[PDB]
């Protein structure tokens, strides 16, 4: 574990991160996909084999030995508000388990559920707090990248609202 585990915010392409394994935001179908998807795919393609996994889990596939955990949010296109948020919350709980088994010391995530897969709503607070919710009993160093500089600066402002 971290000697003093904590949250960082970056605002870059996870795809250049500087952790010991990457969360991607998957589809349920191990496609190459777009925007982190898509990153992810180009950097680390190998680990797109056999990574198809339903909605609300999360599949860790090695490129190497470096680990990519394809963690799939819900489309709240197609799910209802209350179901899509359960799915949301258990795709980050299928996140904190991974990172615990692989014994890493840090991990790159992205916001889940926030861009193509957000059905036109702003979910920066609802992800970032299932992640939180998640992530809060591992001790791996958490760096969470976005791309947004007015997004970079409220989880900026959420993480160190708690310390
Ligand atoms: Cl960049
Ligand atoms: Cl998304
Ligand atoms: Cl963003």
């Amino acid at each position: 574990g971290a000697m003093a585990p904590s949250y960082r915010v970056k605002r870059m392409d996870i795809a250049k991160n500087d952790e010991e394994c990457v969360v991607n935001a998957a589809n349920p179908r191990g496609l190459p996909g777009d925007g982190v998807c898509k990153a992810v795919y180009k950097k680390w393609p190998e680990s797109f084999k056999n990574s198809a996994t339903p909605v609300g889990t999360a599949k860790t596939v090695m490129c190497g030995t470096y680990p990519v955990i394809h963690a799939v949010g819900p489309n709240f296109s197609n799910y209802t508000e209350s179901e899509g948020d359960r799915e949301l919350a258990a795709a980050y709980r299928e996140v904190a388990k991974e990172v615990t088994r692989l014994g890493v010391n840090s991990v790159a995530i992205p916001l889940l559920s926030t861009g193509v897969y957000s059905g036109g709503k702003d979910r920066l607070t609802q992800s970032l707090n299932h992640l939180f919710t998640a992530m809060d009993s591992t001790d791996a160093d958490v760096v969470i990248y976005c791309r947004d500089k007015e997004w970079e600066k409220k989880i900026s402002e959420a993480i160190q609202m708690r310390t």
